[PDB]
DNA sequence: GACATGAGTGCC
DNA sequence: GGCAATCATGTC
DNA sequence: GACATGAGTGCC
DNA sequence: GGCAATCATGTC
């Protein structure tokens, strides 16, 4: 229905398959062609299905007619979600040959900050597979149904997850401290405290983040990056970067890092997904 | 050229009347046919031309190629200033007599937050035409100067006003203090702590908005009313509204309010645009 | 067995009876010869006893073995509860007719300040009569025992305030936000954060101490009088000294006790102990 | 005149020594047989000469005219000064082997807070008998010279040290953190921050100490001991302690160090002043 | 991974 | 020796 | 209009 | 009494 576009190249089985393995049950389906998923803007809710298309470098999205009122929201929280507005020149321009293997990558964002903020909290420690495993929990015992569509519920919201019992929430599967991390974030998010667009200065708001319970350095850095599509920023605490820098304590790696500014998210998300990455032989 | 849609009835003829007197001059140009205004997202910057179609309840908007990159958010942007969500048959079938006269009526968002912020404080206590001019010279000083249309200049930004110089600011034609807000405004944008969006709990965050320097109840609520496009909030502490409610305190205007809960916007726009209106011997 | 002297003349009389209405059982006795309390310094505990000879104007102290240890404090103690060091010829002849009535009028001290604390949130709003009694259950409830006098309690210690249950201090006849401005003063004790002795600023001083809750501007004024014995503070918010001054406003009845400066503590005591007076209608 | 008590046995050739080695010129006079400082309680001011009479296990004190009106609060001053409390059988009992070479070993006090907090920042990384000349110059700089007694300076009260010149503290021979610790410790004082009594939770008062700028856990360690008289805390940040403990670290020292709970203040004093010591090679 | 403890360094 | 910036431990 | 004072009122 | 909400009032 509604069309957007995007400058190729696109790997879209790369972040396709990139939100398939962090796809929440009951909130998004994700398949070779389409991702589709609930959404709630306010009070609006409905189904969007984004749709691409390669030979044409459009991107069709679907909106069931509970979100039409809300329409171009809708569509701006999609173009976060792929990153339509990157421009692959410029970025594997300045990677040179960290990004060279595939040029289509783009920055999975989301289409909630909120939502990102509580994803990053439940992914610590646990497991990629894990963790959406648990947000499904999560989803489950405090998300809305859709009237229209069933099969599919929303996220849960600010307001219902503040209200939640921290007990219940860790009978879900995590510790009495996530669940308070959690019931800590939908408060921020109700008094306008969780920086719900990009700040003007990351570093800055990061910094603040780190002060909410529960959010350490590794939530805060995922969750810019994620969150607010933070084009800048670099994981020097995560699990797997760990084993992509052998031996090399977080502020090495972060130095190390810094070679690839302005553009460290993407340099991270090339270091992921490359099989065999090492440190240059210097 | 992407286009939106909108309920009827939609008084356009209001809408641009209201925006025209408050354009801000080299950002904004203000027909009766067209909107346009200089628009910068991230580092993304160009004109956005918005022209409605009557003939058949749509929206045309234009973005220029600078754009592109980002226009889903363009347009969400511009939803959010021109009402689109509105469903006139829903607020008028509330506020009744009241909304009869103009059923078409909507609430004049912003384009963003932080812009909106800076007008609330400049549009305190001087003329609507001097807000305005006032304003204009805010933006020739520290705005960036498109380079596709020389004309146009787009809106200050945080980090510009952030440094800005107070004793600079007051040089244009305001009081310290004011200049002074203005500075916290930006950086409080800067650091995330300034709700960009609605938040879950208007309320809470208008209370937080009052605790910023030059920002008083009748700031953070109108903050709230364009900023966020809150549509239940109304202002019992404006110079207009207190004339409408002759005698009245703020409070006993703000009880009688309470039978517009839950569209108190748009029933303040009725009253501010209704001349000669009176309460009720309620 | 200790003695300690004091400059004629001094209304043992009225010092006594004001004493004596404030008494808390089992742990003061007041008779019309002499003072007794139990008392805990540290972990050094006993009973205090203080014989006034008017004829020699010296006050006798005997003191339990378990405070021997400890002699001076608790002769300073004694001294700060019983203004010894007052010049009545000093104060008598600054507030000139005020202070002729009994111009042996003493400021009644403390012995502790973080009972004199409890003992200033407690007499809020109840009769001095009933503000003792509820005091008698709370050293009941928290207090400490003399192995040595079990007839004698010691006042609870912020160890034990700060500790105790909310509604178990309720239960005692007092309001839940009573309770809890309690514990928290108690918090502050054991943090150190109650000035133990009078400040060098006592403006600022009470300032900071009305920012924890239960305590407004009556029992910071009240509780730097009697807890810090200082000597030029005012209590304009005073019920019986809203009746003193009739008609008049907290700030009115502040503007006009300036006139007693730098002995303003003297002249409430004075005016509170006078019936008939009444304020020059300047 | 006045007579106060203390425990055999008593190391009066120590303390003495103690306190002559840190005496400030102007302030304090010490000789084999007495002591004799300058002293100011409110407005009340004087001399306060102590001399111990070993026949009678007794101290004497004589206050020069000027203090009699507050003569038990000097006494007491003087108690904590001399530590007449304690009871040497206890802390011997207790210490063991560590401080049977000297049983009469008390702990060296204060007679104000406030002076002790100065003298404790005035003694960083300096040695005894320059902190002392240091001290002395900022006591002759913003002292109270004494008319009865023109040699003789009470020390520097906090509302003077307060409005005082960051510069010219540093003239007298400072480093410009270290006098800004001065004049914010002033501050502190004036409003009623720094507690001048022993806080029931030494360790909660001595973690918000080190809040203070120039305040680290070494200063708030030795103020704890001197200005407060607790009994029961270490220095392991020491530089002298360190060299008692070759090699241990400040947690490892601490954990040794608690085989003298609840009096590791006095082990600690028993090993500065005992050379040769190191600890149980086991 | 968040978080408090503790321990290098290393500079005014 | 106050004080900012890391690492390495060790429960939750 | 923001923003300190200061009062009233009403409900803990 | 504490305290939040509310209503002038004077200043910038």
């Amino acid at each position: 229905m509604y069309t957007l576009n995007w400058q190729p190249p696109y790997d879209w089985s790369w972040m396709l398959g990139f939100l398939a393995a962090r796809a929440v049950s009951s909130v998004e389906t994700v398949a070779d062609s389409y991702y589709a998923r609930s959404l709630a803007v306010g009070e609006y809710r409905g189904v969007v299905t984004a749709i691409p298309d390669i030979a044409r470098h459009t991107l069709h999205i679907n909106l069931s007619a509970g979100l039409e009122p809300v329409a171009a929201e809708c569509l701006a929280k999609m173009s976060r979600l792929f990153d339509l507005q990157c421009n692959p020149q410029i970025v594997n321009g300045a990677l040179g040959r960290l990004g060279a293997a595939r040029p289509g990558l783009r920055l999975p964002g989301c289409v909630d900050a909120f939502e990102q903020g509580v994803r990053a909290i439940l992914g610590q420690l646990v497991s990629v597979a894990m963790a959406a495993k648990l947000t499904a929990r999560v989803a489950q015992l405090y998300g809305e149904r859709l009237d229209d569509f069933p099969e599919y519920i929303c996220f849960p919201t600010p307001q219902r997850l503040a209200a939640a019992d921290p007990q219940a929430l860790k009978a879900l599967g995590m510790p009495l401290k996530r669940a308070e991390a959690l019931i800590h974030l939908a408060n921020a998010a109700l008094e306008g405290t969780l920086p719900m667009t990009i700040p003007g200065d990351v570093e800055q708001a990061m910094k603040t983040l780190q002060t909410f319970p529960g959010i350490g350095r590794w939530t805060a850095n995922y969750f810019a990056l994620r969150g607010w599509q933070a084009k800048d920023v670099f994981l020097p605490d995560d699990y797997l970067i760990k084993q992509r820098f052998p031996g090399m304590t977080p502020a090495q790696i972060r130095r190390y890092a810094e070679r690839w500014k302005p553009w460290r998210s993407y340099a991270l998300l090339h270091i992921w997904y490359t099989e065999g990455w090492q440190p240059d032989e210097a």
